[PDB]
C-alpha cells in the first residue's frame, strides 16, 4: 500500500523498485510490507520465473530510517523480519543492480540474491555495531563464509564501510556495470534466468541453498533430484533444440 | 595401445589418463567402469601414494558423451554415480592436470582433487541447466562454498563457461602452467607428495575433509590424531634427518 | 616472566612474545605465560581487546624444537590450553606479524580477529615435514578459507607462502610497512575497544556460530537483536547522534 | 575470397576471417582482403567503427605455415601491410577473440581499441621457438603492457598464456561466454558509433600520441579542446542537456 | 565561507575545496584561489608537501556548466594555469578523494604523488559525451596507467569507474573508509613531510623526466646522487641513526 | 679477488652467487667488482648462454653495506655503476632468484633481469630518500613505469618496504616460489632459456629493451631484424624438427 514501492512483470520477470528516492530509498515498515506482498504474489504467480530487484536512479537503499529505526518494538515478527524471510525463502532467482547507498538491509540483502551488479559509486555499509545493535538478515553468518571472519570483521566489528572492490572479491557481486548500463545488463541477465526451464532451476537453486552437509549425502540428494529429471519434459526439449540448432522454448 | 583408460604406476604415483582423444575424452560407462577399477586398484595398492589424473595432449574431458548419457536410467547407482564416490573417498591424494575442454563431470570432478592445474586455454562449464538437468558430483554444494552463491550461480544457473581467470579466483586450481609443461608439473607436485609420510599425509587428508564442526571439537578431533604422531616412526625419521643434516627418507 | 609480557592501555590488552634470540620459538612457560593473560584479560572489565605481538622481528617460529620432544601428548597439554584460550576467546584479537609465522605463529591466526601482517612475514605449517599432523584447528579453517587445494599446498606439501597467498585468502586483512606494524595495529585495537564491548562480543560471538539453516540463524540473529533495542549502547549512541558529539560506550 | 566477409551495418563494419576449417591460419589473399576492407572502411562516411571477428571458435592461429615458408620478406609484404592499416587506422576498432589467438592473433591485439574474449582463448607468440623474432610491434607493446618480464615470459620463453595474465596486463577489456560474445562486442561497437566520430577520432589519435613531456601534452590537447568548445558536438550535448533527452550525435 | 580554504600545519599545506553544494563543481575563482594556494605553497619554506581535499562528501564533480560555456578557450585559461601548477609542483601532492571525482576531479589524480579514496568514489571523465577532449594530460596518463583498452573505456566510451578500476591501474594508492579518509591522507602526509624536503624534491623530479634511454638515466641519476653524498641530509640521517633517535629533516 | 662471489657454468647457464651470507650479502666494492667481472665473462664466453643470480640461502642482498657506503665519494664511475651498467647492458639473458632481504640494489637491479622469481618471505625496500640520497639504478624510471607513479612514490617517496604481493602486481618478478625449491625453478627457467636458439633470443632481448619510439618506425625495425632470420639456421632447424616430428635442437 504505497507508491513507493513499484512493482510489475514483463517477460517473465517481476521487476520490484524501492521509489523513495528523496531519502536514498531509507526503508520504513509500508516499504517492507509492500516488498514481502510484491514476492508472495511473484512467488505465486505463473507467469513470473525471476525476481529483479531495483532502487531510484541513484540508491539502491540506505537503509532503515533510522527515527523510524529507533522506535521498533522488535525485529522478531516485524514485517521486516516477514520481508527478509520472503527473500530468503523465495524459491524463484532473484536478481539485483544497486547503485549509490546499499546501507545495512541495502548489503545485507544481498547474499540472499542469486545475481548482483552493481555501478561503480557503490558504497557498502553495516554499521550495526555503531548503532549498538547486532547484525540481521544472516549476515553474521553469510560475510565470514564470504569474506573470511577477518575481512567480514571490518565490516561487523569496525563498522566499516566498504567499496566494489571488496564486494566483488569477496563474492558479494558478480560485476561492476557504469551505471546507465546497470539497468538493463541485470534485466539481460534476469531475461537469461528466465528463459531456462523454471522448475529445474528451481531445484538448482535449492540444492545451492541447501545446508552444506557430508559429501556422499550430497551425492545422494543430488542424484534423487536428478533422476526425476532424466524423465522430464525439459530434458527432452533441450535435447531435441540442441539437434535441431535452435534456442529451446521451456514454457 | 588405445584402450580407452591408461594406467601405469611410477615412483610411487599412479598414473590414470583418459585416452578417447578423438572426441574430447567425452565420457561413457566402460571408462567410468575403468576409472573406477584404476581407483580401486591405487586405493589398496601399497605402492602408490599418489594418483595424478590426465587427459590427452589437447582436452581433459568433454564431459558425458550425449548419446550414451542418453541410455541413462538413472544416476543413483549408475557405474558414473561409482566412479564419482571413488574419488570423493579416496584416502590417498589426487592431483588433477586439466586443459582445453573440461565440462560436465571434467569441471565437476576438481573439487575433489587434492592439487590441480590447468593450462591457459582451458574452459570449464557446467551446462546442466542447459540440458534440463542438474549438477551432479557435489557441485551444488562445493561450487557455492568456493566461489560464493552468486559466482556458482553464472556457472550453475545462468550454465555460462568460464576460465582460468575465475577458476583460480575460486580456488578450483592451484595455478595456470604452459601446456608443454604442465604434465611435467602435475608430475613433480604428485612426486613430492608421494615422498612425503603416506600415513600422516593421508590423515591430513582425513582431517582436511572432515565435515566442519564446532571449533574445540575439531581441537580435540586434531589433537586425538597428533598425540598418535608423536610416538611415530616419520616423526623420529624427521628429527634424526635434521640432526644429521640430511634430507629425510620416508619411504620405509 | 621476561619471556611474555602483558599490559593494559585504554582497553586494550597487549600481550607480547619475548623471547627474541629464538625468533619467539615457545616453550611451556611462554605458553603458560599467554594463556594466563588471556584468562587474567577475559575476565578483567577494564580490558575490551586484545593485541597479539611479537618481537621486532619475528611473531613467532613455532615450537622450541627441545621443548617440543619432551611432550608426552598435544592433548591437555599447556600448548592446548593457550590454543583453547584464544580459539574461545569472548573479547577481540587483534595480531601483527612480521618475520617468521610458523606452526602455530600461522594457525593461530584463524581465531583472530584482525591480523595485519608486514612486508615480507613468512608464513608455515611444516606438519607434515616433522611427520605430524595441523593443529590448532587449521585442518578446518585453512580449508574454508582457502579452499580445498590451496589449503593442501600449505598442509599437504607443506609450503610456505607469503602475505600475497594470506591476504587473497582472508588469513590477514592487510600488509603493513613493518615500522607502521604495531601502531597499525593498535589503532585498529582501539577503535575497537572504543565500540560499545557488551554489544561487540555477541557480534562476534554470532560470527563464530558454527553455520545453521538459514531460518535459524535469522531468528537467533533476531532474538539477540531484541535485547538489543532495550540497551544503553542504542541509547547513548542516539543522545550522541542528537547531540552532535562523538559516542562515548564506556558505558 | 570468402575467406573474408565485411559488411556494414548501424555505421559498424564488420570484417571477419572466415577459414574456419584451419582455425583462421593467414595467407595472402586474407592478409590483402583484410586490408583492402580497412582502406574501404577507413575512407567510408557511413562507418564510424570496426568490429574484427574470427569463427565460431577461433579468432586465428596465425600465419599458415606453408605460406609462411614462401615469404621472401616481412617487409614490403602484405602481411606488413595489413598490420599497417589497423596499427594507422584512424577509426576505432574493436575485435572479440576466442580459441587460438596466436602469433598475428595476438600482436594484432595491441593496436585494438576494445577487445572481449571468450573463456577458452588461447593467447601465443611462439617466434622465438621459430628462430624468428616478434612482429606486429609487440617487442614494444607487450613489455609496455606487462612489463618487461612477464613479457619476456611471452617472447623469450615462448609461453602460451590465457585471459587470466591478458585481462591482468591490459591486452584485452574482459572475459564474455562464447555465446555473448560477438553480441557483447557488437554492442561496445555500436556503443562507439553513437559518439560524435568527428571528436572520437580526436581521442583516439591523442591517445595513440606518442607521450611526451606533460607540458607539451598539455599544450597538444589544449589546442585541440579549444576547437571543440567552438563545434556542433558541444552544442548539440548542451542543447540536449537542456532539453532534458537524449543527445544525437548523427547531425 | 570562502570557496577555497588553505592553512599550514606541520610542514603540510591544506588545500580544501569548499563550495559543498555544488560538489565542488569548480568556477574561475577557484581555479584562481588554486593556483594562488600552490603558488604561494612552492614558495614557502614551511610547506614541504600539499594535501588537497575536497567536501565531506565529494572531491569535485568537475567544471560548473554555465562558468565552462563562458570559456573563449582552455589555451591560457586560469583553468589551464591551475592545471599547469599542479602538473609543475616540485613539491610533493597527496589527494584524498570521495564522492564525485569528474573531469578534472579525476585527471588531475595523475599528478598527484599520492591519492587516497572513499569507497564510494565514482570517476569519470565524461569529454567525449560532451563533444569534447580529455584534458590535464590524460590523453597521455590514462593509456600509460590502464593500457590503451582499459583508457578507452573511460575517454573513448566515456564510462565511470570505480575504486576497483582506479586501485588496478594504479590511480591510487587505496581505498579508505571515509571516516578515516582526511586522516590517513594526513598522516601520509606529514611522513613525506618528515623526509628532507631537497632530496624529496630530486627525486620527484627524477621520477617525473620523461623515459630515456638507460644509460643516460643511470647518468642522470648518478650526478644528482653525487650532489648528495655532500649534503646535509645523508649527514643528519647517518648521525641520528648513530644516536638512535628520529631524524629532523628541518636543517 | 674474493669468495665473496661465486661463478661457474653448467649446460649453458653461468651461475653467480653472492656469498657474504653473514651480512646478508650487504655489498662491497670487491663483490662489485668480481660481479662486473662474472658478467663480462660471460658476455664473452661462448659456451654460456644465461646468466642466473643467486644469493645466500636465506637473503639475496641487504643493499649496500652502510658503513662502506658512507665513504664513498661518488656514484658516478665507482664500481658498483660499473656493474649496474654490465647488467643493464647484458645482451645475453639474465634469471634471478630473490629471497629474505632485497634491499637497495637488491632490489633496483630486478628491473635490468629478464626473470626473476622470489621466496614467500622476500622484503623488497628501495630506502635512498631515509638516507638523504636519491635512487639509483634507473629506478627511477623503472619503478614508475611498471608500477604507475603513485605506487612508485610509496617505494621511493615514503621509502616503505614492500612485498611479494605489490612486487608480483607491478611486474617486478615473474612468480612467488617455496624456498625449497626456488633455485631448482630459477635454473629451470635458466636452462630453458638456454635451449633457444642463442642468436634469436639475444635480437628479442634486444628489440624489448629498445626505447619505445613511434609505432611504424618499431615495425620497420622489427621488420628489418626478421628478415635476416627468414634465411638462419635456426629457422630452418625449426621447421625441419617440426617435420620429423622431434624436439629442435638449437646448439648450432
Amino acid at each position: 500500500m504505497s507508491e513507493l514501492v513499484l512493482s510489475h512483470v514483463e517477460g517473465g520477470v517481476q521487476v520490484v523498485r524501492m521509489n523513495r528516492p528523496d531519502k536514498k530509498n531509507a526503508l520504513i515498515g509500508e516499504m517492507y510490507a509492500a516488498l514481502a506482498e510484491a514476492f508472495a504474489k511473484g512467488e505465486a504467480d505463473d507467469d513470473v520465473n525471476v525476481f529483479l530487484i531495483l532502487g531510484s536512479q541513484t540508491d539502491f537503499s540506505a537503509g532503515n530510517d533510522l527515527p523510524d529505526f529507533l522506535t521498533w518494538e522488535a525485529l522478531s515478527g516485524s514485517v521486516a523480519d516477514r520481508f527478509i524471510r520472503a527473500v530468503a525463502g523465495a524459491r524463484k532467482p532473484v536478481v539485483a543492480a544497486v547503485r549509490g547507498a546499499a546501507i545495512g538491509i541495502g548489503s545485507t540483502l544481498l547474499p540472499h540474491c542469486d545475481l548482483v551488479y552493481a555501478a561503480p559509486g557503490t558504497r557498502f555499509h553495516m554499521p550495526f555495531i555503531n548503532l549498538g545493535i547486532v547484525p540481521e538478515a544472516g549476515s553474521s553468518q553469510t560475510m565470514p563464509a564470504l569474506a573470511g571472519h577477518r575481512r567480514a570483521a571490518e565490516m561487523l566489528m569496525l563498522g566499516e564501510p566498504f567499496g566494489v572492490d571488496t564486494a566483488e572479491a569477496v563474492g558479494l557481486i558478480n560485476g561492476v556495470v557504469p551505471g546507465e548500463d546497470l539497468e538493463e545488463t541485470a534485466m539481460a541477465a534476469a531475461r537469461k534466468l528466465a528463459a531456462k526451464p523454471r522448475s529445474i532451476l528451481v531445484q538448482i537453486k535449492a540444492l545451492m541453498k541447501t545446508p552444506a552437509e557430508p559429501i556422499m549425502d550430497r551425492l545422494t540428494r543430488e542424484a534423487a533430484v536428478f533422476d526425476t529429471c532424466l524423465k522430464g519434459e525439459a530434458l527432452n526439449e533441450a535435447v531435441s533444440a540442441f539437434k535441431e540448432k535452435r534456442a529451446p522454448d521451456f514454457s
